[PDB]
């Protein structure tokens, strides 16, 4: 559970993300792929990218970074009243894409790194503790949709 003070820090720094939603989701995916090469395998269209500046040249990489932030944006703007937005995602991500909850922790960490790296002052300790709590409850709620279907996470 997040206070409304906290939801505001969360959604106010997310507004920035949204000024450059590609730039961010790109950097996120790079951070995740470069840091966890295992994740790269779930996207057959980029599984071949081998270097950094190389994947920075990918339109579809950007296209996906723009996707994952846009949806997470939508979820964040629900302030946890986001079941009608996480039912489909948990299920797609557990079954179709076969993504474990460990990989979600990974991208949660990439996001946070990117926020810190793109907005240092605006994203201080208490703004970060807020962001961390949101992504954590996002993750816990997916985790339970995973479990309801017999996936573990
Ligand atoms: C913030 C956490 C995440 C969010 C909000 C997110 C969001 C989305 C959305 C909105 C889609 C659209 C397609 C669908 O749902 O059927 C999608 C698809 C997909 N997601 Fe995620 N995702 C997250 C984490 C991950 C991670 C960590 C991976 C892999 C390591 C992943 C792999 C995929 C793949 C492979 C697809 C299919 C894309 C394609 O088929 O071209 N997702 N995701």
């Amino acid at each position: 559970g997040l206070s409304d003070g906290e939801w505001q820090l969360v959604l106010n720094v997310w507004g920035k993300v949204e000024a450059d939603l590609a730039g961010h989701g790109q950097e996120v995916l790079i951070r995740l792929f470069k840091g966890h090469p295992e994740t790269l395998e779930k996207f057959d269209k980029f599984k071949h990218l081998k270097s950094e500046d190389e994947m920075k040249r990918s339109e579809d990489l950007k296209k996906h970074g723009n996707t994952v932030l846009t949806a997470l944006g939508g979820i964040l703007k629900k302030k946890g009243h986001h079941e009608a937005e996480l039912k489909p995602l948990a299920q797609s991500h557990a079954t179709k894409h076969k993504i474990p909850i460990k990989y979600l922790e990974f991208i949660s960490e990439a996001i946070i790194q990117v926020l810190q790296s793109k907005h240092p002052g605006d994203f201080g300790a208490d703004t970060q503790a807020a962001m961390k709590k949101a992504l954590e409850l996002f993750r816990n709620d997916i985790a339970a949709k995973y479990k309801e279907l017999g996936f573990q996470g």
